[PDB]
């Protein structure tokens, strides 16, 4: 099957300046669409002027979706350079029904990060899902790890490591975990190691910033550096190489290759003030 999922946040970032929409899972799903694949946005959001709001940006968009309405506001991300991500809200109980059970069975690829299982009711729904989820014939499994602030727990990590195949890590994220689970001082690739055999990982990607980005597989390295564009807007950036990456992965692209494109992509969505931009024909190209 034939669907791909990302699965988390979907929110309003408040800037002074005014209002817009934010969500590395909507973000996700937009630009694994932009590569022909069929895509679906799972979140909640409320009955209110915001998530009818969210629902006609996704309309716009063409951004297909199952998105329920659940009595909780409407997330938001108040922004002062600081940032509040306002709690007890929508995407904090999206609940488990038969119809995302159903989408489950169906789903080829999914993307989940840390954040959305901060509340126990999505926590719950997202473990449930990925648990539901085949993975037998080649399904990707994707904890782009996302941490924020400090909503995230020992527990709620180590149970995403388990249940994914895929794990994308930035640089200082991995020297968080490398202390929470005990390999502070140790190299970071030696860190890379552990993680994508104790957890049987088809690949880990860590992004470092100006300084490049890995892409781990067994007994093999792949590094390409950062390029240097003028950036507009860094927002939906790191989704979109993902999004990329899963793409390449997906059509039968060697993981060099994928990781390659993954930055191109990036890149260009760092040039525009977007988050979700149309992607250059000749980036699509690179999957024919």
């Amino acid at each position: 099957n034939n669907i791909i999922v990302g699965m988390g946040e979907a929110l309003w970032d408040v800037l002074p300046e005014g209002k817009k929409i934010g969500g590395a899972p909507a973000n996700f799903a937009y630009h694994v669409s932009q590569f022909g694949f069929d895509s679906r946005v799972v979140s909640a959001v409320g009955n209110d002027e915001l998530g009818d709001e969210i629902m006609e940006v996704f309309k716009e968009k063409q951004l297909k979706n199952q998105i329920e309405r659940v009595d909780y506001p409407t997330g938001t991300v108040q922004v002062t350079p600081c940032y509040e991500i306002k709690e007890g809200v929508a995407w904090d109980n999206i609940p488990f029904t038969d119809e995302l059970k159903r989408l489950a069975l169906n789903t080829r690829a999914v993307c989940f990060g840390s954040l959305a299982q901060r509340n126990e009711v999505s926590r719950a729904t997202i473990n449930r899902f990925l648990d539901t989820m085949p993975d037998i014939d080649g399904q990707l499994k994707i904890f782009d790890i996302n941490l924020r602030q400090d909503f995230y727990t020992k527990e709620v990590l180590r149970e995403s490591f388990k249940r994914c195949n895929i794990l994308k890590i930035n640089d200082e994220e991995l020297v968080t975990i490398s202390r929470m689970f005990g390999y502070p001082g140790i190299d970071l690739q030696d860190k890379c190691w552990i993680l994508l055999a104790k957890y049987n990982l088809k690949m880990l990607i860590l992004t470092c910033g100006i300084n490049g980005s890995y892409v781990f597989t067994p007994g093999v390295v792949s590094f390409q550096e950062t390029p240097k564009v003028p950036v507009a807007d860094t927002v939906g950036a790191g989704d979109s190489f993902t999004a990329a990456f899963c793409a390449s992965i997906l059509n039968g692209k060697s993981v060099p290759e994928a990781h390659k494109l993954a930055v191109e992509v990036s890149a260009y969505v760092c040039t525009q003030s977007g988050a979700m931009p149309e992607l250059p024909v000749i980036l699509k190209d690179r999957l024919l």
